[PDB]
Formats: structure tokens, C-alpha cells, sequence
């Protein structure tokens, strides 16, 4: 409650950032 649940999305978002990094690595190919 009150910016309290905002942390919840920060937990499952750590894995979303791991894929974004490798993404830029696949772009240089083309």
C-alpha cells in the first residue's frame, strides 16, 4: 500500500533486464 507494492514489480523486473543486455549483443550481428 502507498508505493508499497512498487517493490514487488522490482523483484520480477531484475530478470527482464538480463535479457535486454544480451539483446543489444544480437543487434550488432546485423
Amino acid at each position: 500500500s502507498n508505493k508499497g507494492a512498487i517493490i514487488g514489480l522490482m523483484v520480477g523486473g531484475v530478470v527482464i533486464a538480463t535479457v535486454i543486455v544480451i539483446t543489444l549483443v544480437m543487434l550488432k550481428k546485423k
